[PDB]
């Protein structure tokens, strides 16, 4: 009625605050953050292929416009789009911009292929002083600018293209909007100009819109852009009276279409990393990050919280006596414990099946925590320079609906798992406890404290023995049972 | 201290793995799979109405092209519009082709109201080789080709129709497209021709393209299409000094507009199901499918995992000795129960107060994880054969966002049920041990591995007062007090 | 071998039923309400900005139509458009409304500056019998009608304005729609008429068209009217030779568009609020509500369910004996307590260091329950009175996903709250036992109903110092060694 053993768990100075489902702070032993804050300076040019526009941005590239030659055979994952692409040849305008660069960028590459158009009488390869290659007067290189012959005729044409191939194919093509009627009949002899192009399923006809617009590198006209796709199997047909701004061939485009684009100002370093938002690579294991909506690749999921907290350790209680309201600081050996008094002395062991089982329920969450890939590619334009209405409105809630979800799922997730963190912990004290009740049997008696008065003789050996599972009560028990009663 | 009564409960020789909140990887002995991902190879034409566009597409359903007559009159909830679908009109375009494709789908009905149009000398019913009705020339029958009076007239068409019933009127029209200054002359006199259709509150305006198109069933000339709502109380004015294709009456709009179209391969066969994939329908109560995100119906919600199986029974623990590492393969009749030993021998019987508890808290979960019916009809287009852009981009972006959010509730629901379903049969095993030790009080001890020695003689019928709660202490008091102290 | 203390929780005779992980309903003593059904009849005027419309919608009110100069110099968070406003001026369209209207209200504010535009030799300041002010015709007041000079003459208009101020310009413009082509020529001489209108980088171009259209306010004729924003450092050029309606200066942009537009009939009050829906303002402090998908400001989730209960006490179990099966009517004064009955007499207390830790950990839960702030005013438009196809499907589709995953989140939480909630309070239930139990140690036994028995004299002072943790066990152990087994 004198050796007392103790069953307890470790301490710290202090630990760190987590949320549970109940308390808005319970202090644990360790935590980790599941929040990534912080990003790398730079955009990483692997795995994934970068390819950077540089002064040219991703239209400007695909009509071959001065400066953008860089970018011939270019292929990307990703198309790094600079914020300070410059327009460096005639004043132009793409109805659906937005589309056609998402087409450009999505695709991937820029394989061009050139065919001969055989067009009639008209001069070809009309240039400019608006689009100067160093002080040369030149055009999109893409592009091909007709005009009327040195004969005054600029008569029909009509000019067809076979897709027979296995690839659709990308037409870009224009129209060009004279200044004033001495201007469209200087260049095209006939007023009104008119372009048709044809597919068998689609068409697009544009008519000419005469006047001055603002003055742009010495330019007051303006070209109009468009595109066509060409199926294998279809063809199209190139019909004008006037004002066609030719194509000199097309593009391939992937049948799968896996690349985006990204615009930011943020420079190519040296690291490596899958993950980019438009404030530099990430580089990092965390499941969530508050960097910025715009990221592409395989990345965390963007939430609005600045930090998440997952409890990896137990409850924290600081400060003979067991568990009940004491955590031991000297236990540094594992989880839970043992400590005795007997005659020949105190001390302190590590109990280790207890300890390993609430490791791996608590790092069994450990590997199912950031589980899933998130690796998206191209999604939607998430920022916008001015409001354009009903469209933009509806980008702007979709991303917005998405952001608050999963926020609040990371909110959620992270209160269930430290629910159940702590939970596990407690228990796991609780049936090594109960274990020991089980062998002492009768010749021990619960103090309340999280400790048993064993009441017989029990050296150093008859103390191990409890500790690994091997103590017989029955050698000890009407010593024990005399000891307790009389 | 000879008998012995032991508590336990069942397992088997092999369960089925699941996962919690902890182990990715838990063995329990009964599992329920909750993502379908077998369906049947046929549509099924109840308890849903399904039309069968069969080789004519909605569009040319509504036109009233050649082998579109089936159509004639139908009604649907789901429109099946198949793959191998072919024009067999004049060839045409439909400005906003989708939009109108999803009224008429969302509509759910081709109800047309026959019209007369009094034309002035203009002729009417121009046919054309290119549409076919057993050999004969022909046109859309719901659409009427004014051309020139054999006078050479077309004079200026200035036509009213009132809507003064209590339904939304559709009217669709065309502006045809010559190929030649001739042609626009030939059939019309004017050059240009030009088209105005207008109510109080919109207006559409049309002037015609000329030029060379693509040889398509004999012609390089074009129809575009069109369409004009007409509510109640509004009205619509036909104005045409050319190429003006006029309807011959208009559809009826449902106020409530509830259909909607799939796009499909799969033949309609002679089932019954709610459930409609691309695939083919579902024949399943499971609350996930990994089968295809087009599904129309009431379905399953499109998941990306394979399998998630939910817990329906206990951990499986395989393997004189009650619980605390062991299970009774051998208690076939309930969950948990009593194993004892004693003079007449041993003997094995299940429990049913805590097994019936057990099975209303994991029971009771399976008809709660069956109840969100998600019944959904007309969305938006899922998949593409060509990318178009910005309106594509978004629609693609929001169906992964919720594919993906939706996903994650699957993952989540599936473990945190599972962890409960775990807690609360472990939980049900130890009332059922508590319950069992708060009868015998003072006749007995804990052996330590889920059993009691009971030191008095009970005999079988001894048994059965503790397995049914009868067990008077105070009657063996004495003669427990006893062996256990003396 | 006499005196008994028992251990208990409080109940009630009616409870209300929650929802559980496992059952359909478990029957709790106390139960708050988290869906909001209920709604104030009308608009609350603070702490928001609320601009009425009145008689004139958001576009109307920017055009500057008759009955609209309330508007002038208006400032709001949210604008209030009324379905019952009616058009008082020239009938009128434009191409793209809702993008326009949406500006509008996002931009929050209609501060005008006039500007002089210096047109050639046409006559300005064009008036209209359809738009009457104060029963003389009249015109919208940020608008010119341009019309031909007395001379017959309609010259090339060529106007610029340069933006060179610290804020984005809002232009808005139309062109007139003649009926006849003598209307066209008596108005502006020239037929066909022309407008382009551009900045560096864009432009529209529009031709007007001719034709006849029903009388809506005496006219057949028709305006459309066209935007142009122009940033800081652009410039903007009007082209013209006729049908232009010319603005009479800009609008201000705000840099940050913060703005919404709410259309409903509902009154504006005289309450507080910060929750805005299109039946009336909410007040609350719900974090859900089941009155409308169509909310604006600081708002509390809009879900499917009427009614979601989350417990905010323990399961409810009503009508010597302690828990086990039987909660106290009569312990009002705390959650959990003590019921004894020694020599002299009987009686009742409750345990306040467990009622407090239930607690700590139930109101501990429902002040992050609602965390959330949902700050949200410029959303997209959920209700239409046509359909109009593609984009308008992809806003509806957006908006039910969004719904749906709100009400599954809903459900859950208050699910996985509950479940938490009644493990807590069953869990310090037994742990008050225990702790009790540890204070007796071999004084007293386990009734086997919540009491334990006590076998020695224990008066009223003997039972406090057991209630308030004093009691010492060895004082009374062989008094209580003896009556236990002897
Ligand atoms: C004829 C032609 O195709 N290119 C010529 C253009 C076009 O006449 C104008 O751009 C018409 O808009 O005018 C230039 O002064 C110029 O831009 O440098 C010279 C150039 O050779
Ligand atoms: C030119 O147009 C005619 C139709 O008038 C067409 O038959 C022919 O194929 C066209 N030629 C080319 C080269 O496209
Ligand atoms: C991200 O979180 C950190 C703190 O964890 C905070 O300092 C930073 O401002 C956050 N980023 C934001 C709010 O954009
Ligand atoms: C014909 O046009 C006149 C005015 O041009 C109009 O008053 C009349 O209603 C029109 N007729 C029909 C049948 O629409
Ligand atoms: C659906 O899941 C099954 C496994 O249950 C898998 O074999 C099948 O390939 C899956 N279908 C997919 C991924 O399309
Ligand atoms: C008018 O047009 C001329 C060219 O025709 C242009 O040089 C000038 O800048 C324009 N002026 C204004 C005020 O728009
Ligand atoms: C909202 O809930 C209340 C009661 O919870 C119900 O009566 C009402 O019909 C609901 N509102 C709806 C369904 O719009």
């Amino acid at each position: 009625g004198n050796p007392v053993i103790c069953m307890g768990h470790h301490a710290v100075a202090n630990g760190t605050m987590v949320k549970t489902l109940a308390d808005d702070q319970v202090e644990v032993v360790t935590a980790q953050e599941l929040v990534e804050s912080q990003n790398l300076p730079e955009l990483c040019p692997s795995p994934l292929r970068l390819v950077d526009g540089q002064t040219c941005d991703i239209i400007n590239g695909a009509l071959g416009s001065p400066g953008c030659d860089h970018l011939n055979g270019a292929e990307w994952d990703v198309f790094i789009e600079r914020p300070n692409a410059v327009d460096t040849c005639y004043p132009f305008d793409v109805p659906e911009y937005q589309s056609l660069r998402s087409i450009l960028a999505n695709n991937g590459k820029f394989e061009f292929i050139a065919e001969e158009f055989q067009w009639n009488t008209v001069k070809q390869n009309g240039k400019s002083g608006a689009c100067k290659r160093a002080n040369v007067n030149d055009f999109f290189n893409r592009l091909n600018w007709l005009v009327k012959s040195d004969g005054n005729a600029y008569p029909l044409q009509n000019l067809t293209k076979i897709n027979n191939g296995d690839y659709a194919r990308l037409y870009i093509w224009g129209v060009h909007h004279p200044s004033t009627d001495t201007e469209q009949t200087n260049l095209y002899k006939n007023n009104p100009g008119g372009v048709t192009v044809s597919t068998k399923t689609s068409q697009t006809s544009v008519v000419p819109n005469i006047g001055s617009r603002p003055l742009v590198r010495g330019q007051s006209s303006r070209v109009s852009f468009y595109w066509t796709i060409v199926e294998p199997g279809d063809l199209i047909v190139f019909n004008t009276i006037g004002n066609l701004i030719a194509p000199r061939g097309h593009y391939k485009l992937n049948n799968q279409k896996k690349s985006t684009i990204l615009n930011t100002a943020i420079p190519i370093g040296s690291c490596v990393s899958k993950c980019h938002t438009d404030k530099g690579s990430l580089s990092t294991t965390k499941p969530f990050q508050n960097i910025s909506r715009i990221a592409v690749g395989d990345c965390p999921r963007y939430v609005k919280q600045g930090s998440l907290k997952l409890a990896t350790g137990m409850r924290n209680i600081p400060e003979i006596a067991g568990f009940i309201e004491n955590g031991w600081q000297g236990l540094i050996d594992g989880w839970y414990g043992f400590r005795h008094q007997n005659a020949e002395g105190t001390g302190t062991a590590a109990d280790l099946k207890s300890t390993q089982a609430a490791i791996d329920q608590i790092n069994g969450k450990l590997n199912r925590l950031i589980e899933k890939t998130n690796d998206k590619y191209h999604q939607i334009e998430k920022e916008f320079e001015q409001v354009e209405g009903r469209i933009q409105d509806l980008e702007k809630y979709v991303e917005d609906t998405k952001i608050d979800l999963w926020s609040y799922n990371a909110e959620l997730l992270v209160a269930l798992e430290n629910q159940h963190t702590i939970d596990v912990t407690d228990s796991e004290m609780n049936k090594l406890f109960e274990r020991v009740r089980r062998q002492l049997r009768e010749n021990a008696e619960d103090k309340g404290n999280g400790c048993f008065e064993i009441f017989h003789k029990c050296d150093n050996n008859c103390i191990e023995s409890i500790r690994n599972g091997t103590y017989d009560h029955d050698i000890y028990r009407d010593e024990a049972i005399n000891n307790r009663f009389q």
